[PDB]
């Protein structure tokens, strides 16, 4: 197996001596080392009776031995307090080897006790094999109290607040919306989970609209068919104009302040993250926003309304909103527990909310960290001028999603009231959709925060993964580049799909955030020192890297053509009985596709020397066909035989995490490294008619000429052996529309090349 | 959906009444009936200004209304807090019907105050959609405080025990077993969780040799080459006598006795019923046995010196043994907040600890709950004088088993002192098995429960999945028919394979185990009426019956001649290529199998009349081959296109089942109904050379023999037009040796026929 950490904050001798004391390691600089190392035993919660300390003692006959302490027998015992089986995982005797193949922080020195201090200190900060830094292992043992106060060590916040005595409150904060404009502003309702604590505390809120519920019904019924004809485009130049919506102010209003919450609630969805955060003295906020379950207005999906409907929140935790203890507004409550310091999380529609409100600018909202998140809602359901539906996700386009997050609907008392409002609404999205042109407009517009990057004031921590086709990574690459210069901003891709990453073995993770969390939102110094993006290799086992940014400058160019007359076609149009067992199920395509079974082009390019891929692959393509519409297909897989990490995890441990003290258990997690005929690198798409997003012009048929446009971004390493399937085709029975017109594409390979941006490395 | 229920216990008015006042619904026989449904409404956790009452009016403006209460409005609204959605689950006006359709509870009769108080009383009782049965919902929800007090309902316990006041605590148990002869009492190390209580509390024990750790390397290495040879037997009988092992005695000891216990434990793995019934005030205490981690003795896994080992608990909690504070023996610790009373719970090896511990009629021992357990060993690894081994695990057989749970091995310090002895002990093991005849013997006969159950006194409740071809239903088929007429036991038979069920959405499961423990372990009249058998129904879609009994007397036949002058034939050896692709991979061999494209003998009968197959299926064979040693095996599956039940579970819901107060979140699961090309009913296997288990002859070659053997016993329905595919071979690259000679088997199928055993239902 094989560790990375990056959560390690480095401190001095006096520093580690300070904190050890304050977890009851009360040492000296001239103790003996096995006094040392029998006090870090005894004090601690594991059995120093079933300890081995040689191949011939255990620990006790060790310490009764003559026998002095050296580094292998400080690792046989290391590694049987992270979780490591003696005989068994490792041998007896070669621990030390063991811990250096493995990747394990270790001290590399000579043996004396202030050496011997350091590594025991570090030890505490380094992962069992079972998911759990040593330190917070212990701490759930009982090696600390649950006393509601704070206690650090390494810069974390450890788990010392009783889980059972969290208040779960409901309230209703007053946004400055009116989404269905009834002349008042919209009451959104949000829970609360906080700890005891006598101090005021920060917060970590999560806006879902999936939250309180969702319409699965609805969702099926509102679904477009994909099985339609693609409209030509007449040449004209799209105009749009940013404007944010009006905040509404809601009057004045002499109302009783009341202390506590009388509205509670039991049982509700939770990130694992939060949950981890709750114990070591992070309340918890969840909202799930405008057009949602007991709460006012309309589902308006991605706007800034809805973004303002979540940072109401935030302007309430920081007195600059009134919020009511019910949706009567007879009684106000203040945020009196709050410090007013917030950080937001989750993925998907939760990350995409995160990107939006740290748009905003709000005070009060330190960072986010988004994961899988939107950052422009065009490109999640379109493509270059082109529908595009998510990643296994055909025929979903945005009002398909109110559809299934308009949770209003879900209380009976609620459609009888407001379901015509809504089918209204709702009709109308589905025109500004434009799903016959599949262009950017002004709809799609004010859904678009990348115009807003300048106003972010909050650290960005973006968490994406590189196999994930349903919220493609060109959402994170966006939002990462127009980020202003130096401003604070970190990145972790790994190799899954669209899942979490904080249960994983071969990565600290919850333990990063920890530090990085504490510093931001309890005002302390971040000692953390963290690279621009944090890499999980692929191909390779439990690898992480780093880099020094995502989307490199340097690039190099493989022509297509492997000679100088070469010229490659392919039909639009497949058989009837081809073409319907392909539209009902996209599975059988995509094989037969990356087979070459299908009506395609493929280039099978050999790589001249090893490279890593990092950023948009472009295509630039000479090509012709005889219509005067259509569009064009590419994806690019990595092609051969070979072990490659695959996009679903694995079980390693059930229920080893503990989020407190019995609280919340988890399991750990890995993606697995399997043997592969192949795997998609990154695929793209484009309109013919459409040399850019806002303009489109007209197409000549039987005319040959020029386009050039990018694949999704990535990084993918490269072995000099191995092969790039390109791929080149109309039709895709997964993302766009399904016309069988006879059409003819005709490709001049000797005139078309592939731009791949890549690392340098300078190796 | 449909739901099941069996926990539901008939109560008279008064009763309803006075159970209903218990839980806060102070009624009367004379208030009205809008009345009694706004006083529910409003004494519940529910939200009333969320429900809809009918097409027009939410609750609140019903009730202002002068319209009257029928059974359409209350099943609106019924439906709405069992987690219905109204206008999208079902249609509002049409709530009495789709109840109906749900299979859900109704009392159908006129409208009136005490029917109305009845509708009430059983919709607690009822499922909602999300798992758990209403009451229960509102429970968890705040409908009662955590008082740590019983309090019943419908003869079911309540959560009201706090689980934030759970003790765990870890003693060492002596046990009379000295499994190494060292001259001392094994001592056994258990776990203990139990809830505050100022009452004696029943116990819910689970024997689990794997609780402490597994041993994986150590299985795999002791895993055992299938591709031998198989040897011929010589005409013997073979002879066995029961002998019970000698419980030692400890001498006597004057030790001071204290009063808690000093050592404890956080973290450990817990069976999600048993968690269930710790906030219903239940008691857990985990033992691994003999052999394990912490405790003496090797894993002689199956003797009786095992379950004495965990029997001794159940003396220990009834003041018949003695348990100390630790292993040093200084301190007694005495089981003074038991009540004595013990049911035994948990799957597999730990059901199979239920069996055996019932044979031993051990005082206290109330009731067993044994799920996929084992109730001879032998046939776990072995059947009719052949090596056959367990589903999915070729290779392993019960030296392997003792390897992965010799957990004493996991800790460095015993690896010293015990290894020696460990693998001179295993090594005994291996030869004891006789993997080379495959006969069973005297070692086999010590770990025969069948032989005792003479000796059960405890109520027996049998759960096995039908698809189960790991631990194999004769398993449980023969210990039901071996237990003494008249004795109470029921069995719960579903389609699932290794597998748990009390997280099933069409089942009550939990529910009704609920109140089959309190009656037993809390001394109170068991007034819930099982029938013998409760049976999910293959291909049906959340359907359950009840049966009475496992196992018909009635019996048809069906010659496998299709004419008089039908002969069969297949040789036993394939070509090199042929044969190691499925040595590699029985998976291919078992699809080749089944699809008539391996070496076999296959009979396609069309069925006369619907029929339930109800026991074991005899297979009377006319068969000869060239050779004087050889094993015959035999598949029948449900032949042809058609929905089925799969064999593993699928998501319904995520975490919505509360075992107590955000206690142990679990997930709502259910068997998927899919379209299969076939699916394996039962097979069977036997060595031509065994006429019977006890007695081994010669066999002649070239010579005609008629052979009579029965296959796994199941319960399973067809319908007149289904198909049953007989298949008959030799090697199967799954469970038998895997022998390549060139031998060639012949089948008179005019002579041939199949019996099989059918429930007469008396249709």
């Amino acid at each position: 197996m094989r560790f990375n950490h990056f959560s390690i904050v480095d401190k001095n001798f006096d520093e580690q001596l300070a904190e050890l004391d304050q977890l009851g390691f009360r040492w000296s600089v001239f103790w003996d080392e096995k006094k040392i190392l029998k006090d870090f035993l005894i004090q601690s919660p594991s059995d120093m009776t079933a300890l081995q300390a040689t191949a011939e003692l255990d620990v006790i006959e060790f310490l009764k031995s003559s026998i002095e302490l050296d580094w292998e027998i400080f690792w046989n015992i290391a590694l049987q307090l992270l979780d490591f089986v003696p005989n068994f995982d490792f041998e007896i005797g070669k621990a030390f080897e063991y811990a250096k193949n493995s990747n394990l922080p270790q001290i590399e020195a000579e043996m004396t006790t202030e050496n011997i201090i350091s590594a025991f200190y570090y030890l505490l900060c380094t992962r069992r094999k079972t998911g759990m830094i040593l330190v917070e292992h212990w701490v759930s043992e009982g090696l600390l109290p649950l006393d509601n106060h704070y206690h650090f060590f390494n810069d974390k916040s450890l788990a010392t607040f009783d889980s059972s005595l969290l208040e779960r409150e409901v309230l209703w904060v007053e946004s400055p919306v009116d989404s269905e404009q009834r002349g008042e502003n919209d009451l959104i309702k949000i829970q609360i989970i906080r700890p005891k604590s006598t101090e005021k505390l920060p917060v970590v809120m999560t806006a879902s609209p999936y939250h309180l519920g969702i319409n699965d019904k609805a969702n099926d019924l509102a679904l477009h068919d994909m099985n339609v004809e693609l409209e030509e485009k007449t040449s004209h130049e799209i105009h749009v104009e940013q404007k944010l919506p009006q905040k509404l102010s809601a009057k004045a209003k002499e109302l009783p302040i009341v202390d506590k919450a009388p509205y509670r609630f039991t049982h509700g969805w939770t990130y694992s993250l939060n949950d981890y955060f709750l114990t070591r003295g992070f309340a918890s906020i969840y909202v799930a926003g405008v057009g949602t379950r007991s709460s006012d207005g309309f589902q308006t999906s991605g706007d800034y309304q809805q973004i303002y409907s979540m940072t109401a929140v935030i302007d309430w935790l920081n007195g600059r909103a009134r919020a009511y203890t019910s949706r009567k507004k007879t009684h106000e409550i203040k945020a009196s527990w709050a410090n007013g310091k917030v950080a937001m999380t989750g993925k998907s529609y939760l990350g995409t909310m995160a990107y939006g409100a740290a748009t905003t600018g709000v005070e009060g909202l330190e960072l986010i960290l988004a994961e899988a998140g939107i950052s422009s809602w065009y490109n999640y359901y379109r493509e270059n001028g082109l529908v595009r539906s998510p990643g296994g996700f055909p025929g979903e386009d945005l009002d398909v999603l109110a559809a299934l997050t308009y949770s209003r609907n879900l209380d009976g008392a609620d459609f009888l009231k407001g379901n015509a409002e809504y089918e209204k609404r709702l009709a109308e999205m589905t025109a500004a959709l434009d799903r016959k042109s599949g262009d950017y407009n002004q709809f799609w517009h004010d859904r678009n925060y990348l115009i807003n990057t300048d106003k972010v004031k909050a650290d960005v921590l973006i968490v994406h993964g590189l196999q994930d086709w349903n919220v493609t990574p060109e959402q994170a690459y966006n939002f990462w580049k127009a980020l202003p210069e130096g401003h604070a901003k970190h990145a972790f891709l790994h190799r899954g799909a669209h899942i979490y990453m904080n249960s994983w073995q071969s990565i600290d993770f919850s333990e990063t955030i920890n530090a990085y969390f504490v510093a931001k939102l309890l005002d302390r110094d971040l000692n953390l020192n963290l690279p621009p993006v944090i890499l999980q290799e692929n191909s390779k086992d439990q690898v992480w890297t780093m880099m020094n940014d995502f989307g490199a400058n340097t690039q190099i160019k493989l022509p297509l053509g492997k000679t100088a007359v070469s010229f490659a076609q392919f039909d639009n149009n497949y058989d009837d009985e081809t073409f319907k067992k392909y539209s009902k199920d996209f599975n059988v395509f995509k094989k037969d596709l990356f087979e070459n079974k299908a009506n395609e082009a493929v280039i099978d390019l050999e790589l001249p020397s090893m490279l890593t891929i990092n950023g948009p692959v472009e295509l630039e393509l000479r090509l012709k066909l005889n219509d005067t519409k259509g569009f064009l297909s590419a994806q690019i897989l990595d092609f051969g035989q070979k072990k490659r990490l695959e996009d679903k995890v694995r079980v390693k441990d059930f229920k080893v995490l503990d989020r407190g003290r019995n609280f919340m258990l988890d399991d750990l997690v890995e993606l697995p490294l399997v043997e592969s005929p192949y795997q998609l690198v990154t695929k793209g798409f484009t309109n013919l008619q459409n040399q850019s997003l806002l303009t489109v012009s007209d197409l000549k048929a039987d005319e040959w000429f020029t386009i050039k446009f990018e694949l999704q971004p990535t990084i993918y390493h490269l072995e000099k052996a191995d092969k790039l399937r390109v791929i080149l085709y109309s039709t895709d029975f997964e993302h766009t529309v399904r016309d069988n017109r006879k059409v003819t594409y005709e490709i001049d390979l000797s005139q078309s090349k592939l731009i791949i941006p890549i690392e340098s490395v300078k190796n």
